[PDB]
């Protein structure tokens, strides 16, 4: 029976999320809705598009909608609360009216297309309420929910002046799928407060009369498309570029540009890394990759001119007229360039202060030429580090252990490197993208509708 | 006679620049003292460092952290320094920071006394001791006492903004004779002087005020062609020997400064940032490295700029830089001189864009340092005193940073004939005007004033 999958943002006519929803609508049939953001006349049709099995279909949202549904409330509130960062929330009410406001504008774009039998799957903070506004105009359809980002233990969630609400609309689920065992639990946990809770199989719970399940299903990659577009001829400058650095290592990292990526921590890591090993001078080099995200607000700008601002004040200190240590570049690449990139790079470094998951860490280590393999070190704050249990894991608030990872992963042996990314690598070709929406949508067939 | 001499620092025997080759010349010709603050805080009681090679003798004394905050961090490097260089805004007058400034001096003065002759002339160097003639004179030293500015002096509408100028011009006076960088200096503390009180002068350079005579002269500050085209020629040590080599396709801009606000650093960067936006064909096939030690870091200012120049770096790098291509090289870190003079020899650019200037030894070092037969481009800030004298540099206002942008685009791609033509006409007035002559002509003047 059909899929219906809805996410804020869509892809026409790819990244690790549109692949997985990609395939469980081929193997379905479906629709696929979603906002196509760039505002300034939403009083149109939606804008529909057809392959064979399945139709995109888009709106497009005002400038006041914007600016309190997914500027203020999911950008401000949502997304620091969620990393941990109530320092960081911006809460204001007309914003949390406009987040209920535009979830029920979707719902009432998002009914007429739907139909009985369906199957629906919801995905992400911005969408915390939609299925309380489906339930409300009559549909009883299995809908399940997928958060991609962490769910705060109940001191952090707690803090939000309308987090009982948001507890209530997110029982009319009939599933909610979580990236880790810690964030269904924080998310229960939560629950549990407000609420009595009955469990009953390990994951099958009431609250308020309303019955729902949850589970886990962390997020994966396409190991064998990532190794093809890794595996492919470098473009003239970075063939030259790797024929320079001969007997230059390469750190890599890429992400975008968020306080929860914890960059200026990262760049204290490689200070530390320079201030304590003097042997590496002169012979690696650390590269970020961090193209700007969310500019528009001020907790963002922040941290770009604080990199800035590192950059040269690393690159000052322990630079020489013919090394440079530090690249910042703030610059978009292409995916498919990255992955050549990261093969080519010597150790990734990926050390987020909170992420969901973290797919750069898995298309690192699907990326590497497995007979000589780069080194992961990864934070153990990244959804990730619960199954790349192989990977150098650190805690990023300490600088110095980050800096003793990155040493090691410049002096592992070969046997040492190809053991930890064998490891890594059968854990991510094991779990694929493919694996993880064929398990939601599975357990999403199971249940018996109201 | 015996010449002695005195600044805010000085060098004993065991890495020479520029004006300690010109102090130790004329030191060497008279014989004589170097006397001045050892660099040091604490233990102030203890005597003068003494020690003496041949004909010279160096001095230095401890200052106590007091001393140093009010009269070098504060009035020197906050009030005289900023207002001098054209930025009131940065001025941090206070009271207790002018008497610190004051109670130095005197201090100085008292250890120097017991160690003047008669027949001594006397050699006093910069904005730290403005004061200095006027302690001496109510301690009863007559001799023959000679000043050297080596910053600018500032126009009316700005010097008289200072709240203590008044005591600065009477006190200035009481030297015999007083140098400058370029005429302009000299004219504007002539004309902050004749506003305040009538002065008399006669052929432009001998003056009364206040009943105290004096003499006015301008000595533009020079290098040592010879000293520094036989460093600059010398090898490079083997790591920045691999480096030249492996720079074959690489035009080189370089840069070198103490990092002041004074330099025009951040404005330059946005002048190289110019470059790279309008000129891509010089994408990958250039570089600019900025050499900035710090520079009076104690000084709120002087942080400002720092952290101003680390953003540009960075910010710079972030947006024009590629994978195997980083496009400008900030170095917070100094270099020996000698060193530097083969760096500079081997790159094809120097950018010298200080907003005001004294004189830039650096413009002079760098032309020094070309091999006359492969010559590189100077580009120069009409800003600069050195900008009077090296007229076939390119010379631009850093105001304007196309301008700047616009000559460096056209130093990378001079032929050679006109690089030569240039840098032959640049040497040629430093050749002529070296340190030599600077201290042969400012002592000259010195010994043939009657002393009061
Ligand atoms: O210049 C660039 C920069 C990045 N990319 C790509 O962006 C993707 C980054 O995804 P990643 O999961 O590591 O981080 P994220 O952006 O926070 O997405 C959230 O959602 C993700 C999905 O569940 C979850 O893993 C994560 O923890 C969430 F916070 C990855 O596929 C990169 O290759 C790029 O193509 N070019
Ligand atoms: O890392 C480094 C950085 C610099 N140097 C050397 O320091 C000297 C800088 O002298 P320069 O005259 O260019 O500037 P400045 O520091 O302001 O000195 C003042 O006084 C100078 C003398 O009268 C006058 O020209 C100037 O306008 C005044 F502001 C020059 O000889 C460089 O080669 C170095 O050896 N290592």
């Amino acid at each position: 029976s059909r899929l219906v999958v809805v996410s804020n943002r869509i892809a026409p006519p790819a990244g690790g999320l549109a692949v997985g929803i990609l395939g469980a609508l081929k193997a379905a049939g479906g629709l696929w809705f979603g906002w196509s953001g760039e505002t300034g006349n939403e009083d149109q049709p939606l804008k529909k598009v057809k392959k064979g099995n399945i139709t995109w279909a888009s709106f497009n949202l005002s400038e006041q909608d914007l600016d309190e549904y997914y500027n203020q409330f999911s950008n401000a509130v949502l997304w620091p609360a969620f990393h941990y960062r109530l320092d960081l929330v911006q809460f204001q009410r007309p914003a949390w009216d406009g987040y209920l406001r535009v979830n029920a504008l979707l719902a009432d774009k998002l009914l007429p297309l739907l139909q009985d039998d369906d199957i629906i799957w919801i995905h992400d903070y911005h969408l915390l309420p939609f299925a309380h506004e489906l339930r409300k105009r009559g549909v009883n359809n299995r809908i399940g929910f997928f958060l991609h980002i962490p769910f705060p233990t109940p001191e952090i969630f707690n803090a939000l002046p309308t987090y009982d609400t948001l507890l209530e609309q997110l029982c009319d689920y009939d599933l909610l799928g979580f990236q880790t065992e810690n964030d269904r639990l924080a998310f229960l946990d939560c629950l549990s407060n407000l609420t009595r809770v009955t469990t009953r199989s390990a994951k099958s719970h009431t609250a308020w009369g309303k019955a729902f399940r949850t589970e886990v299903y962390p997020i994966g990659i396409e190991p064998k498309e990532i190794a093809k577009q890794a595996a492919g001829p470098l473009p003239p400058k970075l063939a030259q570029l790797k024929a320079e650095l001969k007997n230059v290592q390469n750190i890599f990292s890429v992400e975008r540009l968020d306080y929860s990526k914890g960059l200026p921590e990262r760049f204290l890591a490689y200070e530390a890394l320079l201030e304590k090993y003097p042997q590496h001078h002169g012979k690696i080099r650390y590269t970020q990759i961090a193209p700007t995200s969310r500019g528009d607000v001020q907790a963002y700008q922040d941290i770009r001119h604080q990199l800035e601002n590192e950059a040269g004040r690393i690159n000052g200190k322990y630079g020489q007229l013919g090394w440079t240590p530090l690249y910042y570049l703030n610059q978009h690449f292409d995916r498919k360039l990255l992955m050549k990139i990261f093969r080519y790079s010597d150790v990734g470094l990926v050390t987020p202060l909170r992420d969901g998951m973290n797919l750069v860490a898995k298309e690192y280590v699907a990326a590497q030429d497995p007979a000589n393999p780069g080194v992961l070190v990864l934070s153990q704050f990244a959804g990730a580090a619960n199954e790349l249990t192989s990977a150098l894991i650190v805690n990023p608030y300490d600088r110095d252990e980050v800096a003793a990872a990155l040493d090691r992963a410049l002096t592992m042996s070969l046997a040492e490197r190809i053991s930890r990314h064998a490891e890594m690598l059968d854990v991510i070709v094991k779990n694929d993208i493919n694996h993880w929406q064929e398990c939601f949508i599975s357990d999403l067939k199971q249940i018996v509708p109201r």
